C-alpha cells in the first residue's frame, strides 16, 4: 500500500586529504557515482590541480528499491588522453537513511591498490518520494 517512487538527489559537495596522483600537479580529481551496478552513472566536472576539490553539482538518480539500493562513489584522477586514474571508492547503503531525512556528512573513501590515501568526500543526501522538494525534510 501507499507505493512510492523514490528519488536519490544527492549534491557530490566537495573532498579533502586528496593523493597526489603523478611526480607533478596535485589531484584532477572528479566523482563517479553509480546506483547498483546500473547504467545509471554520472560523473561530476575535473577540478585541476587541488587536494580539495569542491564540485557543488546534483544529481537526482530514480531508485529501484529503498530496502537495498546502494550507491557506488568512485573518486578518480582525470588523465588525459588515458583512462581515468582510479583514487579510492565507497559503496553507501541506501537502506541506511531515514526515508525523507536530508543528511550531510562526509564519507571515508577507501583507497585502492597503490594509493597512498583515499580521501574524504562530503556528500548530501535526501531520499524522497516523487514530488517531494528535493534537499528539504519531508514530512
Ligand atoms: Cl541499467
Amino acid at each position: 500500500h501507499h507505493h512510492h517512487m523514490y528519488q536519490l538527489h544527492v549534491r557530490v559537495v566537495e573532498a579533502k586529504e586528496l593523493p597526489k596522483m603523478d611526480t607533478f600537479g596535485k589531484c584532477d580529481a572528479f566523482a563517479i557515482l553509480q546506483l547498483n551496478s546500473s547504467r545509471n552513472i554520472h560523473r561530476t566536472k575535473v577540478i585541476e590541480k587541488t587536494y580539495t576539490p569542491v564540485w557543488n553539482e546534483e544529481f537526482h538518480i530514480p531508485l529501484e528499491d529503498v530496502t537495498i539500493d546502494t550507491l557506488t562513489v568512485f573518486l578518480k584522477d582525470e588523465d588525459k588522453g588515458s583512462s581515468d586514474d582510479p583514487i579510492s571508492l565507497i559503496k553507501i547503503p541506501i537502506n541506511q537513511f531515514p526515508l525523507g531525512e536530508v543528511v550531510d556528512k562526509w564519507y571515508s573513501l577507501i583507497p585502492v591498490k597503490g594509493v597512498k590515501k583515499g580521501g574524504q568526500i562530503r556528500l548530501t543526501i535526501h531520499i524522497a518520494p516523487l514530488g517531494a522538494t528535493p534537499f528539504q525534510k519531508t514530512d
